[PDB]
Parts: C-alpha cells; structure tokens; sequence
RNA sequence: AAAGAA
C-alpha cells in the first residue's frame, strides 16, 4: 500500500482533462471546439464520454472533484471551459 | 487513418 487509490486516480484524471484543455491540443481539436458553446464552454458530461476519462472512471462526481482545483479549467454548473481566454477556441457546430 | 489523448 503506497498510495490513496482514489487520490491517485483523481490525479490521473484531472491530467487527462488538462491535456484536452491544452493549447497544443486545442488548436488542432475541432471535434471538441464544434462542440463549445460561444463562451468556450463544453459539458463535463461530454468529456465524461471521451475515450480515455471514461476508461479511467464513469464516477461522474469523481470527475468534478478531480478538476476541483485545476487551474487550467473553470468549472460553472455542470459545464468546463479553459480559464485562460476560453472564447478563442470554439468552432461552428 | 474506429475518439491512434475526440
């Protein structure tokens, strides 16, 4: 036993999402900038449904307290958006 | 290139 199983899945997690909300991914991401609303805000429930956060857990509390504290993105009611400068990035549906 | 990190 060397470490919190729950913590360290939180952490695998928050970094999964970062990595979408990145500035080297999102300039080439146009499935997830069509899906931003005009203030860059996507459902946690669509990245929920991405391959890879799925894999990792379908906890949909989990996910929310993973990016709790993640200063990449902001989170407001059951939506997330990078914090910097979010209205660069969506894209026409 | 099946979401080859939507």
């Amino acid at each position: 036993h060397h470490h919190h199983s729950q913590e360290l899945l939180k952490d695998y997690i928050k970094r999964q999402i970062e990595y979408y909300f990145s500035v080297d991914n999102l300039e080439r991401d146009f499935f997830l900038r069509r899906k931003m609303d005009a203030d860059g805000f996507l459902p946690i429930t669509l990245i929920a449904s991405f391959h890879r956060v799925q894999a990792l857990t379908t906890d949909i509390s989990l996910i929310f307290a993973a990016l709790k504290d993640s200063k990449v993105v902001e989170i407001v009611d059951e939506k997330v958006r990078r914090r910097e400068e979010p209205e660069k990035w969506p894209l026409p549906p």
